[PDB]
C-alpha cells in the first residue's frame, strides 16, 4: 500500500472514493456506501441511542501519506473544522521522509473502581483485601468466558485508601483488565458489580460505586516523529529557525495552562476524528487525555517536542487511549466497518497506535503555522 | 411549547419527527431536512474539510421534559451511545417538579493570547504593556467595528510573565474580548494579529504565538437543579439514601482524579451531543471543561453536589462554555440551523446555559443510577 495518494486535494470526492478503492481493492458495496447518502439505516440509527428523529452527517475525509512502523496506512476523519485533514496530510508527507511514525502501546489494560465506605478501619481493610487478592481475581473472571478464551481477563487488584474525605474514610479497589480489542466499559463494569459482595464481606464496608475509570492510564499508546531543518524551511525564516519557534511554543504550552489547553485541543483534532469514524466513543477518549495531561497537579502538553544532538526536531505522544474494535457503533455502524477496513488495523491497540500518530501530526501542522506566520 | 412528550420514547423516528413538527410549527421543508438524508450536500460537506469522500451519520434525537428558566425546551442530540438521551430525559423531569434547571452565565468574553519573547526585561516590558492599554485596546477594536456596533469588542487586557522557562523568558498578553453570538476563535485570532506589531513596538521583543487560548474561564455558563428525596424513593432504597449515596459519590470524585475523569465525562455525554448538533467545535468545548476542572490543582468535579437545610439534594455545574449561533459549521450545515430553530435561542450565552443543563442533568442521571441499581 502506498499513502502517498498524489493529486488527492484537488480530486472530486468522487474519484477520491475511486481511487481509495483501488488503492485497498474495495467491494463495489463498500464503494457504494460511501457513494450514496444514508449508510445508516434508520432502524439501525433507531436502536443506537434513544429518542432518535433523524440523522446527522459530518464529512467523511481522509489523510494522506501516514506510515506507522513502515507501514502506509489511509486514515479515515470525520470533523466539521478546516484545516485539520490538510495538517496531518502534511506533516505526515514531512515525517515519511525520516522513517514516518513510530508507535508502540501498553496492553489494553482499564481499571474497574469499587468503591467502599463506611469503614471503621479502611488500612486495615485494604490489606485484608490484598491478602485475598486470587480469591477477587478468580471471581472477577469466572462469568466472561469469551474474554478468558481471547486471552484478556482481570490479572490483577490495587487498593487504594482516601482517609479524609467529608464523608469519611473510603477505600477504593482497582481491578486492572486485560480487555483485548474493545474500549472495555461494559466488561469491566460487569466485574466491578460481581466481585463487590465479596470486597463487603471481606472489608465490612457499604460498596458504593462499581465502575470503570475513564483515566486509562495504564492503557497507553505512544507515538515519535522526526523532522529535519531542510524540511521546515520558509520564505521568511531557516528550518534551524523554524525548529526554535516551534521548541518556543512548546515551552509556552508547558507553563502556562491557557496555551496547554488549546495545544492539546490541536492534538485532540486530530485524534476525535478517527475515534467518531470508528464508531468510538469520543468522550471516553477526551477525558482520558486531559485528565492524564494535569496527573502532575499541573496542566501541562500530552505532546514533548526537542532538538536532538544532530540537530533535528523528535516529537512525542503517550496519553491513555481506549478504543474498540467490537462493540456497540463500531460493529452496528456500516461506515465504522469501512473505516477499520480502510485501516487495516487487526487489534484495538494498533488502532490505538494510529490514533497517537494522527495527534501527534496534528499537533506538529499547528505548532508549524503558528511559528512560521509573520508579524503583519 | 410543552417539553414533556409522553409515549416519546416508544413511537418511530418519523412519528416523534411529525410529533416535534406540530409541537414547534415546523415547515414542511425543515421536516423534510430530518425525513430524508443527505442533508448535508456533498458540496458544502467537501467544503467544510479536506479530502472529503463521503458524509458519515450519526443519530439525531431529541431530549425530553427540559424546562430553564421556566421556559420548556426541546434539546437535540447527536451522538452513538445509548442511555445518555434517555437519562437526560429522565432527570430533567425529576427537575420540573421543583422548578427546572435555573441557569446563568458570564459576557462572552474570550482571551487571545500574543507571547513575547526575545526580552530580557520582561516584568519591565508588562508594565509598559499596560501603561498603553487603552491604546492597544483601540487598536485591537479599530479592526472590527461591525463587532462594536453588535456590541462586542475588546474590553481589557491582562498581561503575564514566565521569566524562566527553559527557553528564556516569555511574556504572554491576553486580550480579553467580548465575542457576542461568535464561538470567537477567528475574531481574537484577528485582534491578536493585529496589535502584535504594536506590542513589538512597546516590549522591544518578538511575538511569536497569537492565538486565542480555549482555556474560556471568562465565559463560564451556570445550571442549578433541586431533587428531593420523595422522587428518588426505588424499591430497595428510599430516597434520603439515594441522597447520602450521590453525596458519597461526589466526595469520591472531589478527591480521586480516577473517579473525576469519569464524572465528568459523563457531564459531558450530555454536553457534547448538542454541541455536535448545533454544528459548533466539541474538542474546544472539551479542553476547556477538562482544563478548568483542574484550575485549583487538581484534577476534580465539574459540578457540585450537596444536602440544603431542607434535606433536598442540590447540584450546580460551572465551566467554561465558548459555543456560536454564527461561525463555521453552525452556519453551514443546514440541520445545525435547524437544531438552532428547534432550541429557540436567541445568543450564544442562552445556548450555552441549555449547554450545561444538560450537562448537570445527565451527571445526575449517572450518579443516580450508580448510588441505586448500578449502572449496568
Ligand atoms: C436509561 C434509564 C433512564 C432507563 O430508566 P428506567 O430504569 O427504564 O426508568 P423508566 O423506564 O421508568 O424511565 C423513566 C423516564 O426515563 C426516560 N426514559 C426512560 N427510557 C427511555 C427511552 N428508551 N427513551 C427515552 N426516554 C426514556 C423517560 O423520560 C421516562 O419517563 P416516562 O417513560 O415515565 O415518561 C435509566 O436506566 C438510567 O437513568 N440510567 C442512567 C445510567 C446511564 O446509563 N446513564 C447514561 C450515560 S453512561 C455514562 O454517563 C458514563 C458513566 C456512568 O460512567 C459516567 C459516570 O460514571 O459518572
Amino acid at each position: 500500500l502506498d499513502s502517498r495518494l498524489p493529486a488527492f486535494r484537488n480530486l472530486s470526492p468522487a474519484a477520491r472514493l475511486d481511487h481509495i478503492g483501488q488503492l485497498l481493492g474495495l467491494s463495489h458495496d463498500d464503494v457504494s456506501l460511501l457513494a450514496n447518502a444514508g449508510a445508516l439505516p434508520m432502524d439501525i440509527a433507531n436502536g443506537m441511542i434513544e429518542n432518535v428523529i433523524g440523522t446527522f452527517e459530518l464529512p467523511y475525509a481522509v489523510a494522506s501519506n501516514f506510515q506507522i512502523n513502515g507501514r502506509d496506512v489511509l486514515v479515515p476523519l470525520v470533523v466539521e473544522e478546516p484545516s485539520i485533514v490538510a495538517a496531518a496530510s502534511y506533516m505526515a508527507k514531512l515525517a515519511r521522509a525520516n522513517g514516518g511514525f513510530t508507535t508502540s502501546s501498553s496492553a489494553p489494560l482499564m481499571h474497574a473502581q469499587v468503591q467502599i465506605v463506611g469503614i471503621q478501619d479502611p488500612l486495615n481493610a485494604r490489606l485484608s483485601l490484598l491478602r485475598r487478592k486470587d480469591e477477587i481475581i478468580e471471581l472477577a473472571n469466572r462469568k466472561d468466558q469469551l474474554l478468558n478464551s481471547l486471552g484478556g481477563g482481570c490479572r490483577d487488584i490495587e487498593v487504594h485508601t482516601f482517609a479524609d474525605t467529608p464523608r469519611g474514610p473510603m477505600l477504593v479497589a482497582h481491578l486492572i483488565v486485560d480487555v483485548r480489542d474493545a474500549m472495555g466499559a461494559n466488561t469491566v463494569n460487569t466485574m466491578a458489580e460481581a466481585v463487590a459482595p465479596l470486597m463487603e464481606a471481606i472489608t465490612g464496608g457499604q460498596v458504593r460505586l462499581r465502575i470503570l475509570s475513564n483515566l486509562a492510564d495504564l492503557r497507553l499508546a505512544r507515538a515519535q516523529v522526526r523532522i529535519t531543518p531542510q524540511q521546515l524551511e520558509t520564505a521568511e525564516f531557516s528550518g534551524e529557525a523554524v525548529i526554535e519557534g516551534i521548541l518556543d511554543a512548546y515551552a509556552f504550552a508547558a507553563v502556562d495552562p491557557y496555551r496547554a489547553a488549546t495545544h492539546n485541543k490541536g492534538i485532540m483534532n486530530g485524534i476525535d476524528p478517527l475515534i467518531v469514524a470508528t464508531g468510538n466513543d469520543w468522550r471516553a477518549v477526551e477525558a482520558g487525555a486531559h485528565a492524564y495531561a494535569c496527573r502532575s497537579g499541573h496542566y501541562g502538553s500530552l505532546t514533548t517536542w526537542e532538538k536532538d544532538n544532530n540537530g533535528h526536531l523528535v516529537g512525542t505522544l503517550e496519553m491513555p487511549m481506549p478504543v474498540g474494535l467490537v462493540g456497540g457503533a463500531t460493529k452496528t455502524h456500516p461506515l465504522a466497518q469501512l473505516s477499520l477496513r480502510i485501516l487495516g488495523v487487526k487489534t484495538a491497540q494498533a488502532l490505538a497506535e494510529i490514533a497517537v500518530a494522527v495527534g501527534l501530526a496534528q499537533n506538529l501542522g499547528a505548532m508549524r503555522a503558528l511559528a512560521t506566520e509573520g508579524i503583519q
